């Protein structure tokens, strides 16, 4: 299969994509990088990868359709059959979730349903869980509400900054991210038409 990874800043999560669809037997290939911010570490790794790389700034479209629709060109002139969205800032309209239904992965740094937003450390520590975790889904319309693909829980420390946990649950997001997007690229999970997960 052939995968665009989307991204809006470090890219460590399109770092170890990067490592694992290079290993042998991979079902999947980078083939572009897409980010709607400039000058973003996610760019760096991507162009030493020897991937190309596109900037398609989202302040400079009217609205999300619009925005959206110049990602989907991209897509289409790079042939790809997956998305991940790996660290990406972008709340993605109707449309464009719907063409891509069943072919576009998310990475969130909760465990689902818990914590849902951007924000999800903070709202975890504010909570006071003494376990956190992180989540690959299916993309819904619905932002971190899509069908689950793989989880794993990650311990909260006493006294964890949101640096120092979002660090520790990154470590897991590189394991199961990589692995959700074989399972994805193989045809081993798909999404079902009764909207359900499958696996075969
Ligand atoms: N892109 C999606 N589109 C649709 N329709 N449904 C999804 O499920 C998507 C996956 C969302 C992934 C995450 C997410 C949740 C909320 C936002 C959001 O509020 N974006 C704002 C911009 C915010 C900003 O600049 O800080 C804006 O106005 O776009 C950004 C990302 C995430 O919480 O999981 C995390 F961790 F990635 F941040």
């Amino acid at each position: 299969a052939r995968v665009a990874v989307l991204i809006s800043g470090t890219g460590s999560n399109l770092q170890a994509l990067i490592d694992s669809t290079r290993e042998p037997n991979s079902s999947a290939q980078i083939d572009i990088v897409i980010s709607n911010k400039a000058a973003v570490a996610g760019l760096d790794k991507a162009e030493r990868a020897g991937i190309p790389t596109r900037v398609i700034n989202h302040k400079l479209y009217k609205n999300r359709v619009e925005f959206d629709s110049a990602i989907d060109l991209v897509l289409e002139e790079f042939s790809i059959d997956i998305v991940c969205l790996a660290g990406f800032m972008r709340i993605l309209s109707g449309p464009f979730v719907q063409k891509w239904n069943g072919k576009m992965l998310n990475i969130h740094p909760s465990l689902l349903p818990s914590f849902k937003g951007s924000n999800a450390h903070e709202q975890a520590l504010e909570t006071g869980v003494t376990v956190t975790g992180c989540t690959v889904h299916f993309v819904a319309e619905d932002v971190d509400a899509g069908q689950i693909i793989l989880q794993e829980a990650v311990p909260v420390k006493r006294g964890d900054t949101v640096a120092t946990l979002s660090e520790r649950v990154k470590l897991a997001e590189h394991k199961i991210f990589p692995a959700a997007l074989q399972l994805v690229a193989s045809g081993t999970v798909q999404l079902g038409e009764n909207g359900k997960i499958c696996w075969v």
